[PDB]
C-alpha cells in the first residue's frame, strides 16, 4: 500500500527492473509479487524505510531492446517507440503501449539508481547505451526517409543513471537458453501460449507488437494467416535469444563502461561439486529450477557448471571483455568498473527476490537485510558524489 516518502533519504530514485517472465504492478496476477514473493513486500519495506522507489513494468518475453525502450517511457512517460529501422528490420510493430510516466522530471542532472535482477540487468545496460550514444541506425534511417525520431535514439543524453546494480544477471548468457529455452520446440510452445493468451486478453506476455492481437473486422482465417507468417518464430529479436551466450555477447560488444557510473554485480550459487566434477542442485533449490540447475552443472564448458539454477557464476559476475574488480561490502567505491561481489553460497535465482516459498532457510528478514545492504551501498554513492 505505502506511497513514496514526502522527503526521501535518497536524491536519486531506486528503479527496480524485473527479468524474464517477470510481471509487476497491474500486469501481474491476483497476489503474485515479483520483488519479494510471499516472503516480503520490498516496495513497502524500502519506502517505509524512507527511500523513493519504483518497480518498472516491461515485457516478459520481449528482447532487451524492446524492454529498454519500455523502461525509458515507463519513467519518462509517452507512447512507446521501438524505432522505425529496428521495427522494419525484425518485422514487427513500431509503436507499443503508452505509459503515464512515474518520473517525468528524469533528465540529465536528475539521475536514477538502476537495480536489475536476472534479465533486468541486461535491459538496464542497454538503456544506458541508447541514452548516451543513441542508435546510429535510427538516425541514418530518418536522415534517409524522414519522419520523427525518438529523443532516446538521438543520443547525447548522459548523467541520467548514477549506478547500475545487477543481481544474478546472465551478462554472458546461459546454457538454459542455448540448449533448452531458445530451441525451436520450446520457444514454439511458449510463443504459441503467449499468442493464445493475448488473443483471449488473458495474460499480457508483452509480445503484442508481434501482431498477437486480432485487427478490426478481421476473419479468424486472416488472423491465423498473419500469425503463421509472423517473423517471431525465427527472430533473434526475442528475450530468449538475448539470454543465449551468443546473443548476450552481441550486447556485450555494444555496451562499454561509463567512467561516471558505479557498477556492481551480485551473484549466487546453489549447486555443489559431485562425482566427476559435475554440479547438482543443493537441497533448497527452487522447485522449478532443479532441472535447469542440473543441466548447467553437466555441460561441457567446465567453468560454467556452478550456477544459481538458471545463470552460471561466471556469467553473472560481469560481462566478458569489460574491466572488473573483486570487492565486498566494506570495500571502497570504484567508478567505471564492474565491482564483483563475493558469490553468495546458498542463494538461487529465485531466492534473490524471495520467490522460493518452500525454502525456509531464507527468511523474510534475511531478504529484507539484503536489500537494506544494497540501498546502504547506494547511499554511500550519493554521499561520495555530492562532495
Ligand atoms: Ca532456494
Ligand atoms: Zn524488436
Amino acid at each position: 500500500a505505502v506511497q513514496n516518502p514526502e522527503n526521501p533519504k535518497n536524491k536519486d530514485p531506486f528503479v527496480f527492473v524485473h527479468g524474464f517472465t517477470g510481471f509487476v504492478g497491474e500486469v501481474a496476477a491476483k497476489g503474485e509479487n515479483y520483488w519479494g514473493g510471499t516472503k516480503a513486500n520490498l516496495r513497502n519495506h524500502l519506502r517505509k524505510a524512507g527511500y523513493e522507489t519504483y518497480e518498472a513494468s516491461v515485457s516478459a518475453l520481449a528482447s532487451n531492446h524492446e524492454r529498454a525502450v519500455e523502461l525509458y517511457y515507463y519513467l519518462k512517460g509517452g507512447r512507446v517507440d521501438y524505432g522505425a529501422a529496428h521495427s522494419e528490420k525484425y518485422g514487427h510493430e513500431r509503436y507499443g503501449k503508452t505509459y503515464e510516466g512515474v518520473l517525468k522530471d528524469w533528465k540529465p542532472g536528475h539521475p536514477v539508481h538502476f537495480i536489475g535482477h536476472s534479465m533486468g540487468g541486461q535491459t538496464i545496460r542497454l538503456l544506458e547505451h541508447y541514452l548516451r550514444f543513441g542508435d546510429k541506425a535510427e538516425i541514418a534511417y530518418q536522415q534517409q526517409h524522414g519522419g520523427i525520431i525518438s529523443e532516446l535514439f538521438k543520443g547525447g543524453q548522459d548523467n541520467m543513471v548514477t549506478s547500475i546494480t545487477t543481481i544474478a544477471t546472465p551478462h554472458n548468457g546461459t546454457h538454459a537458453s542455448d540448449d533448452i529455452g531458445n530451441t525451436p520446440t520450446i520457444r514454439n510452445i511458449l510463443y504459441s501460449f503467449a499468442q493464445m493468451s493475448s488473443h483471449l486478453g488473458t495474460i499480457d506476455f508483452g509480445m503484442d507488437h508481434w501482431g498477437f492481437k486480432r485487427k478490426d473486422g478481421e476473419s479468424l482465417t486472416d488472423y491465423n494467416k498473419r500469425i503463421a507468417e509472423s517473423k517471431i518464430w525465427d527472430s533473434e529479436d526475442t528475450g530468449l535469444y538475448d539470454l543465449t551466450r551468443e546473443g548476450a555477447e552481441k550486447i556485450n560488444q555494444k555496451t562499454e563502461l561509463n567512467p561516471n557510473i558505479y557498477y556492481k554485480t551480485y551473484t549466487g550459487v546453489a549447486t555443489h561439486e559431485t562425482q566427476l566434477g559435475k554440479h547438482i542442485a543443493d537441497l533448497g533449490m527452487e522447485f522449478t529450477k532443479i532441472l535447469t540447475g542440473n543441466y548447467i552443472g553437466s555441460v561441457d564448458d567446465i567453468l560454467w557448471r556452478p550456477n544459481d539454477g538458471l545463470v552460471s557464476e561466471i556469467s553473472s559476475q560481469h560481462p566478458s571483455d569489460e574491466k572488473n574488480i573483486s570487492v565486498d561490502e566494506n570495500s571502497e567505491l570504484h567508478k567505471g568498473t564492474w565491482q564483483v561481489m563475493p558469490t553468495m553460497k546458498g542463494w538461487d535465482h529465485s531466492d534473490f527476490i524471495g520467490n522460493d516459498a518452500l525454502d525456509t532457510k531464507h527468511s523474510a528478514i534475511e531478504l529484507t537485510n539484503f536489500y537494506h545492504s544494497i540501498s546502504d551501498y547506494l547511499m554511500r554513492i550519493e554521499k561520495a558524489e555530492s562532495t
